[PDB]
DNA sequence: GTACCTACGGCTTATGATTCTTCTCGCTTCCGGCGGCATCGGGATGCCCGCGTTGCAGGCCA
């Protein structure tokens, strides 16, 4: 937290997509683990 | 020395909603009784004749 060496990080609201709706869903939970 | 909060996932149980079972209002109108009279087919009653019912004794069956 120091003012003159931090470096914070700015969000944006780009776009508006349905990643929260399946955020809690059990089916986007489960189809989204395709890391392989 | 001690108490109270939620995320990660699944089955159930504690209560407001919708399709299937049931309780029975409305009378009115086409339809079903209801009674009287002419009609017709059956049959009870009588006589005749042969067949259906029954007793005896034997051979067959449950």
């Amino acid at each position: 937290m120091d003012p003159e060496s931090r470096r914070m990080l700015r969000v944006t609201v780009k776009d508006a997509i349905a990643a929260d709706q399946l955020f809690t869903t059990l089916m986007g939970d489960a189809v989204e683990p395709r890391r392989a």
